[PDB]
């Protein structure tokens, strides 16, 4: 039973469309990509083929197709449905508790400890597009990470760093420092794992802002809506981040709750303009399942 | 919204070896061609699947694409068009050619492979085959053949030993030129031109198939084996005399030749074998 029935349009972009559809009688999300997006689908598909990437904090992989009659191809990513959305979407309207806020921050940082680490298998995965949009949100209060048609692999033990064939870049609001001044070293994997440490950073504070403390919570903003325009340029992102050091404000009422003051400095660590002194995925893991 | 009917009926294996398997198949009553592919070739898919997101070949003598799958251990298919008459290789085994049918596939396979090797501005890369060979062509029912498996492809696993040319061999390409690729596949292209032209019927005789240099390697010949032919004594196949009695293998004979010099620039390039077989007859 291969027959997939597409039911609604979930996401509509410069990417393409997302659709839930229905497939052997479940729900199923299909992405059906841009022809500008070509790189990113057969990337993508290179990733899902990775021998042990499934995880339960990585979007379940189910089918990769490339069609075509005549002249047009067809680009389609199936996998698991996640009926809550993207993280983005959830913290929109949720507050969350501190119960609830360190289970999704923890669950992220679970699959990114995962990508980032080789198994000797699976090779070691630097996503480069981590942001809130690319989390999904499932039923029992953890998220699982998406898309990973950027994504770079390396492998320590044959000395092998693949870093495809994508002209694609990430999210501009989520780019690292030496993203956008342009001097990452790109032939060195451990430079990608750190543009995603970064990224993270900034959605542990996009959650952080949505947990109640003391009566109060902030309203969901978006990295830097304070400092850049509200579709932000390349260069806008460069001004805040490389000119003018800008990192996201913490809020002064985090500093009365144990739990926010933690992740304060735990974002902090995500946020170093020297690369190499940013926390790794596994330390940040470790310091979540510490923190209460 | 909409139905999307992925189910392909598997209905005979028409291939087994060390790539997997090929099946005649079933989508929505037409007949398909599916490679499921063993672990060892998995990367052939990659290639051939990546070359197909970056050009949508179509052309009447290169094998047509339908797609490409990938189901989670992940299984891999390709799937193409249904030549029901199978490949060239198994077509000689029991078939004799008169002229026009002998023209007719080689010409169809020149056009094919010139195709892939044309830059065309605005269009497509330049392609290299680097596997081409009797059991990589199909014969169409219209009498002209397509070029099959762009698993080792090149834009711009090896080559089968018995079909690799000499600056293969003897580790001499040129590999820094992508021009060195397109002359590996002249050089495989004359031998298939000579596997066809012996089922060539003239004066009421003809050859029996034979695989190129089956006289002198043995039926699974090593990488060596062929080095000490091809480089170090620089034999050829055998041209029969009974094609120096017909204008058509005598043609024919000549163009093989301009495919087989060791140099690998002196050979003809695929346009003008091309032009060569629209003269003859
Ligand atoms: C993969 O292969 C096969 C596919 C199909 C097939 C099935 N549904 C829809 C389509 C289709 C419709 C419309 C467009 C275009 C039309 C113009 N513009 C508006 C952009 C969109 C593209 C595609 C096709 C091509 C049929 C086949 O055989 C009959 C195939 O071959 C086995
Ligand atoms: C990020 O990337 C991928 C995501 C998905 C995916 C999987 N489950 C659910 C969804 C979804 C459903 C529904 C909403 C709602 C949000 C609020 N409002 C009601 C509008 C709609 C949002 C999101 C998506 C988008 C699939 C993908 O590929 C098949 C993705 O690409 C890898
Ligand atoms: C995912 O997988 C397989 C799909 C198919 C297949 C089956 N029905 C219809 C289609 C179709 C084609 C094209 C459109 C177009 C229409 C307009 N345009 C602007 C957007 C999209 C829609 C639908 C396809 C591609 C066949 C398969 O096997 C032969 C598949 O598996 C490999
Ligand atoms: C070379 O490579 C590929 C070839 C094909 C392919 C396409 N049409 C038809 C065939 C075929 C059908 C039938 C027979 C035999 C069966 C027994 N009978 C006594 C004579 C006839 C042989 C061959 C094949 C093998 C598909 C491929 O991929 C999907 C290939 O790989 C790219």
């Amino acid at each position: 039973a291969r027959d997939i029935t597409l039911l609604e349009c979930v996401g509509k972009g410069r990417y393409g469309e997302v659709w839930r559809g229905s497939w052997q009688g479940e729900n199923v999300a299909v992405k059906i990509f841009s022809s500008r997006d070509e790189k990113s689908w057969f990337r993508e598909t290179e990733l899902y083929n990775t021998v042990m990437l499934r995880h339960e904090n990585i979007l379940g992989f189910i089918a990769s197709d490339m069609t075509s009659r005549h002249s047009s191809t067809q680009l389609w990513l199936i996998t698991h449905y996640h009926e809550m959305g993207s993280l983005y979407d959830y913290l929109q309207l949720t507050t969350l508790d501190t119960v609830s806020c360190l289970r999704i921050v923890l669950s992220i940082a679970s699959g990114l400890a995962h990508l980032h680490i080789e198994i000797f298998g699976k090779p070691a995965i630097a996503h480069r597009d981590l942001k809130s949009k690319n989390i999904l949100v499932k039923k029992n209060g953890q998220c699982c990470i998406a898309d990973l048609g950027l994504a770079v692999m390396h492998s320590q033990s044959t000395n092998q760093l693949d870093v495809g064939n994508n002209p694609r870049v990430g999210t501009k609001r989520y780019m690292a420092p030496e993203v956008l001044d342009e001097t990452i070293q790109v032939d060195c994997f451990d430079s990608y794992k750190r543009v995603d440490i970064w990224a993270f950073g900034l959605v542990l504070w996009e959650v952080a802002r949505r947990m109640v403390s003391n009566g109060i919570v902030e309203d969901y903003k978006p990295p830097f809506y304070d400092v850049v325009p509200n579709d932000p340029s390349f260069e806008d992102m460069r001004k805040v981040v490389c000119v003018d050091q800008q990192r996201p404000n913490i809020p002064n009422r985090w500093f009365s709750d144990p739990t926010l003051t933690s992740l304060a400095k735990l974002m902090k660590e995500c946020w170093y303009q020297n690369p190499s002194a940013r926390l790794t995925a596994l330390r940040i893991k470790k310091t979540l399942t510490k923190i209460d």
